[PDB]
């Protein structure tokens, strides 16, 4: 139309997306409905899946995050700083009523070289929540991990640990829900890297997804302490990807292929390493190429 269109058109679903509806000064006070440990007792970290009531007052979209202000005060009697957490539920939610939001939280605990145990403020606060407890929420936040508009896109999801969160959100909308305006028929390929089998988050859910959409969904796990490749190397996410290096490289050259990466900071290095060798097989500089993919919204990263 002969209408004014000054702004730039993205390839992601930005229409109707809201950010920072609730801020630290006046957060939304939700309530814990459920909180379940989803890792095995032998897992080295301990991750919990929790659901909060929102009364539908927080219209978040798949891929966004919310902030959590843990109860308590710091030394100066001031509130705790906000900690961000990727939303692990679809917009409709685990209860299917558009009135809740779910988080996938790893309890941060470690011993320093003094033998002293240190505990993260917000992660331990969240994991200790009991149904009925109040929680201060802010946001929603983020535009980086929003889903592609293309219902027939090839979506490659690379995740480590809790980085699986935004992808569980994607996948629920793609395969577990009926949307009259969005019918996914592309290819969803998930790569999830964790240390042990007892750390395999939402495995049962992805299994049911593979069952009802066998030709639209593929999953590959990388358990570093239990698997190894022919060369005898630990199976990290990049190591598993290397088994499909030919296929992944070919997919990246397509216009409807979108890569999303979420998880532990540093996972990008290992992935770049595998890409640099592939890129030079065609006389291409990976970093110059990645920059191009980014401009086209085909390489989205959110690590921490
Ligand atoms: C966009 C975004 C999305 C996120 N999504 C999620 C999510 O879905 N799930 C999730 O669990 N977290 C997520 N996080 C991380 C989360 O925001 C917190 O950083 C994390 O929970 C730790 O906060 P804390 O208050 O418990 O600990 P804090 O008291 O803040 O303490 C952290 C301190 O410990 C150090 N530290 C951090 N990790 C470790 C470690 N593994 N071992 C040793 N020392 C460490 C830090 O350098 C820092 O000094 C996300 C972060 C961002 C920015």
């Amino acid at each position: 139309p002969a209408t004014a269109k000054a702004k730039k058109e993205s390839k992601k679903q930005e229409e109707g997306v809201v950010t920072n509806l609730y801020k630290p000064k006046e957060p939304y006070v939700g309530r814990c409905l459920l909180n379940t440990k989803i890792t095995g007792d032998d897992a080295p970290g301990e991750t919990w899946h929790m659901v909060f009531s929102t009364e539908g007052k927080i219209p978040y979209r798949e891929g966004q995050s919310i902030g959590v202000i843990a109860d308590g005060v710091d030394k100066n009697g001031k509130p705790h700083k906000v900690r961000l957490y990727s939303i692990a539920s679809s917009a409709i939610g685990d209860f299917g009523d558009s009135k809740t939001v779910s988080l996938c939280v790893k309890r941060l605990i470690y011993t320093n070289d003094a033998g002293e145990i240190v505990k993260g403020v917000c992660s331990n606060f969240l994991c200790d929540l009991q149904p009925g407890d109040n929680v201060q929420i802010t946001g929603p936040v983020g535009k980086e991990m929003l889903m592609p508009k293309d219902p027939n896109a090839t979506i490659i999801m690379l995740a480590t640990g809790t980085g699986i969160a935004p992808f569980r959100s994607f996948l629920w909308k793609m395969f577990f829900e009926k949307h009259d305006d969005y019918k996914f028929n592309g290819l969803g390929w998930l790569f999830l890297g964790v240390p042990t089998s007892s750390s395999l988050l939402y495995k049962e859910e992805f299994g049911k997804m593979k069952e009802r959409a066998p030709e639209n969904f593929r999953v590959d796990y990388a358990v570093s302490r239990e698997q190894t490749n022919a060369a005898g190397e630990r199976m990290y996410i990049q190591t598993r990807m290397a088994e499909y290096k030919e296929e992944l490289w070919e997919l990246l050259k397509k216009d409807n292929t979108y890569v999303y990466m979420c998880g532990l900071k540093g996972m990008e290095k290992g992935i770049d390493d595998i890409m640099v060798s592939l890129a030079e097989k065609d006389g291409i500089d990976w970093f110059d190429y990645k920059k191009q993919l980014k401009r086209g919204d085909q390489w989205n990263v959110e690590v921490y």
